[PDB]
């Protein structure tokens, strides 16, 4: 019996690192192929100056930038079987750099010697299931030989992440428009736009960060502009927030406010799309980016057809951590551990998360349904136990200190949740913390 | 009998105007469907502000940028079965700009009624072939509806062309420096280096015309590097050419002549790959850019399996004109008028053709190759023939305009071959025509 699990970010090393746990409990597991089209493995984590399409013509898939920093507590994901302390040595503070993470997502499946099981340089182009064989077709092209080749499996993981393909909408005159438009996902090194006047279009993390970058590495001006709501907070001298982008000009800006401004670049911070281009309609998720998408049973399990599964597709308030206990899940049902109720009931009990899901009102509501999630899975399982309710308390005080002051947030520490030891302060004030590097943050 | 058509370029546009124009003289065609991912017709022509991937998730298809001309005589490309003077009513210069060829051939098709054909905002993902029906199997997606389908045809067509998914090399130092690098596919507004320092690393013609489009447009200083031979113009005050980039720095490049200059942004023009994500290997054309791909009788019938065929996917002197030619080749063999040959005999002819090919120095011995080509398709077929030799000299006149003055090379005008009009000046010389609309061009 065989298993295909497609990518090799956070999600695929987790599903991983999930069979790796139960051999080495002495259990006997499935063979395990894994697929990636980049030459290394860590998914978002892994940072590449190349943008659209990469070198082998495939979608490039990260979209972190250079001086990305963790954007929530490094104690809300910290994993139960592999600590901070085990991976680093010693305690660091509480918003790493993106090597940092990186490294230290590298470093547990390191440790469980499962690189062995990943095909990288390798494309997934297409999965079919046989109704004759009860089977799945894995079609591929490895661009190291340049050869398309199929192979068979018996159950399918898709771990292929969701914030990669761009939301990318319209506005009236950018095809007249002087300077750069991008989106969010092409977005790199904040010096190119060094004393510049940037436009973002948008209202969430992406539209917080990238202007917080921009800013901390010499923008002239900042102008956030809203769909629905602002963002709220208290933004430095030379950042506005305005309603929504209406049309453009060969260098102007025009807002619902009836507001104008000479505008230098463009960057659309408008989110992401579900797209699955390996998948017919029988296999492919088709949803928002939502807390509770339909048709995973657990979250994890398509209902269509329960042998193929889906990790981390919700949004994102807890997630190295929430992709484990999915993991593991999906490694017991794989296993025959935790047989699946009949399709009817499967519907019936994703209806009741999703009902939930919709009475959700406050931030704190929010994560503290995904908690919720996180929770009735890791009981299910293997899965070491940890301070669920104590993480919420965690995502509080992190609201808390965006509120404060947006810009200092990241300078806080919090408690691990795993080891109980309290985070120390970091060497360095971000705003002045110019260098990304591991080598930096760890001296 | 039902026929595919990938793409409605230039070449897909060429391949239904080819079956519409048998059915004109009274001939029973095969039914037609045609694919297209954009939501508008012209391939490369079709301007967008959009970047890697589009509104759909779909790789942006053009290369086209704001102010891009044609960069070889109008006369040289134009349609044998509808003239520039039937078109537009008047006589215009020889070098028209993106919106006036896109005009062009949009009315042909338009004036042919094969709009009805065309399935826009689909995109191909899969063809197979079933050797027990002897038919292949066209799966796409319906960006409209959001719905994957397949369906059966007879024979395929597949003119997705060949400078779309960028050939992007990596330099030393790309993950470190300051400003944007970018692949020429992604070059929109040369207004956005705008007294800016640009390095174009590449020697062909998106090198030439991309620097000249920054210098017309007034950036600050252009740099060239070529990796085998100088491009050998003579380049204003303010463009150098130097031999190639070795490493990048946090804002410096360095060459192999030892010296170092100061930059703000890298467009790399370094080319394109033959890249169908949607063909597995029984299918799939593997080749550099070149006059004579292999596996190609007569350039377009694939050999290992003569019911698929490819338009234009050679390299191009020739363009519009050729696929025209190609394409009434690969109507009279699905229509029976020109039976093939054996598998033997057509691999021995192909052969020959690559033994010609690699015979060729100069130039001018390759687009009078390429001339040759299309004069042995034309012959075979109803479509009307033009005076080769005379369009062979007029791309030597067009070869000497540029050794003179690259920059003035678009300010001269040529003798059309199918009407024998010599074209007029046009109103204003090209360094001086900022504006690139229809509208400006025409009035
Ligand atoms: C810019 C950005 C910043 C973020 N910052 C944080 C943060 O600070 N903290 C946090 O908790 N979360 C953050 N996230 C959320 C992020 O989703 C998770 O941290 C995590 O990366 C999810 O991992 P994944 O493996 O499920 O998806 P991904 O990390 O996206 O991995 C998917 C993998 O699948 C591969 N793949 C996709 N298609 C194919 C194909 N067809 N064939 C082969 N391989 C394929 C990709 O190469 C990739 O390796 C951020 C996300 C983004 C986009
Ligand atoms: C920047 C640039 C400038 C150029 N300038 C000139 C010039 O001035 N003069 C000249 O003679 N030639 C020029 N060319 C050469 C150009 O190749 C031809 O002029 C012509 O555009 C070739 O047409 P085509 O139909 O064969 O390919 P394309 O024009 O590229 O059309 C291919 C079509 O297939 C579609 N497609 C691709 N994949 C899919 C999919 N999977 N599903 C559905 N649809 C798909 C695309 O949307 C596109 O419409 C230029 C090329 C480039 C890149
Ligand atoms: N580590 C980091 O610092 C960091 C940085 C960036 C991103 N990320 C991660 O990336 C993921 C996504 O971040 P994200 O903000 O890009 O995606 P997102 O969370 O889905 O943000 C979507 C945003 O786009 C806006 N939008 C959509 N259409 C719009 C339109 N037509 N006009 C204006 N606005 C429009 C939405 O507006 P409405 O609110 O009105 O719907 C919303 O503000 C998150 O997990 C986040 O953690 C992390
Ligand atoms: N209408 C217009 O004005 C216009 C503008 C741009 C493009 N186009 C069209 O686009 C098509 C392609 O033009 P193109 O120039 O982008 O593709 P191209 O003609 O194949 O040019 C390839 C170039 O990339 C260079 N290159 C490849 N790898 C390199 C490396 N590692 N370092 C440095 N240089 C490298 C090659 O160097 P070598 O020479 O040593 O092999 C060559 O100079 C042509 O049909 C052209 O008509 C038209
Ligand atoms: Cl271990
Ligand atoms: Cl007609």
């Amino acid at each position: 019996t065989r298993i295909a699990i497609l990518g090799a970010g956070p999600s695929g090393m987790a599903q991983l690192r999930a069979f790796q746990s139960a051999q080495e409990k002495g259990a006997e597991i499935p063979e395990l192929v894994c697929f990636e089209k980049q030459a290394d493995w860590g998914g978002q984590w892994n940072y590449t100056w190349r943008t659209g399409l990469d070198e082998n013509g495939e979608p490039v898939h990260s979209s972190m930038y250079r001086y990305l920093w963790s954007n929530g507590p490094k104690e809300c994901l910290e994993f139960a079987d592999y600590t901070f302390d085990e991976h680093f040595g010693k305690p660091i503070a509480s918003y790493p750099p993106r090597e940092v993470l990186w490294d230290y997502i590298k470093g547990r499946v390191e440790k469980a010697g499962v690189r062995k099981y990943i095909r990288f340089n390798t494309a997934v182009r297409h999965v079919e299931f046989n109704e004759d064989s009860q089977t799945f077709t894995v079609t591929v092209q490895d661009h190291t030989t340049d050869t398309i080749y199929s192979a068979a499996f018996d159950y399918v993981v898709c771990c292929t992440g969701h914030f990669s393909t761009p939301y990318v909408p319209e506005f009236e005159g950018f095809e007249k428009f002087g300077g750069r438009i991008l989106h969010a996902h092409d977005f790199r090194d904040a010096l190119e736009f060094k004393d510049k006047t940037v436009l973002l279009v948008g209202s969430s993390y992406s539209a917080e960060d990238i202007g917080s970058q921009c800013y901390k590495y010499g923008a002239k001006k900042l102008i956030s502009c809203y769909r629905t709501a602002p963002m709220g907070y208290k933004w430095p001298e030379n950042w506005d927030e305005r309603p929504n982008l209406v049309r453009v000009d060969t260098e102007n800006a025009y807002f619902a406010d009836g507001s104008s401004e000479k505008v230098d670049a463009i960057i659309l911070c408008t989110g992401y799309i579900h797209h699955f281009p390996f998948l017919n309609d029988d296999l492919r998720l088709v949803t928002n980016n939502r807390l509770w998408p339909l048709n995973l049973y657990k979250g994890v399990v398509w209902e269509d057809n329960p042998k193929f599964f889906y990790i981390g597709m919700q949004d994102q308030w807890y997630s190295f951590n929430m992709f484990d206990a999915q993991a593991w899940y999906a490694r017991d049902v794989i296993m025959g551990r935790l047989p699946l109720p009949s399709k009817e009931e499967m519907k019936a009990d994703s209806m009741a998360w999703r009902e939930k899901e919709l009475t959700l009102v406050t931030a704190e509501e929010m994560y503290t349904y995904q908690g919720d999630y996180i929770q009735n899975l890791i009981d299910m399982t293997d899965y070491p136990s940890f301070d669920i309710p104590a993480t919420n308390k965690t995502f509080l005080e992190w609201k808390h200190h965006k509120k404060e002051n947006i810009m200092t947030f990241r300078d806080h520490s919090y408690r691990s949740l795993m080891t109980g030891t309290m985070a120390p302060k970091h060497h360095t004030p971000w705003i002045d913390a110019l260098d990304d590097s591991l080598e930096a943050y760890l001296s």
